[PDB]
């Protein structure tokens, strides 16, 4: 799930 976050925070 961490990836799902590193994706939202990056954007």
């Amino acid at each position: 799930h961490l990836i799902l976050h590193l994706l939202l925070q990056d954007s």
